[PDB]
């Protein structure tokens, strides 16, 4: 699985033990992104920080 980067053109390969990728938002801005990347295991959503995680290409 792939993930992309932070600027919308850049991607890299979720490593080893990462299968998954995950979005971190913060409440400034729930509308845009703060950091990209790729996890292991779906991680927990927060008040102030807003998790997403998914399963497919260059999803995030």
């Amino acid at each position: 699985l792939k993930c992309n980067k932070l600027i919308p053109l850049a991607y890299k390969t979720c490593p080893a033990g990462k299968n998954l990728c995950y979005k971190m938002f913060m409440v400034s801005n729930k509308t845009v992104p703060v950091k990209r990347g790729c996890i292991d295991a779906c991680p927990k959503n927060s008040l102030l920080v807003k998790y997403v995680c998914c399963n497919t290409d260059r999803c995030n």
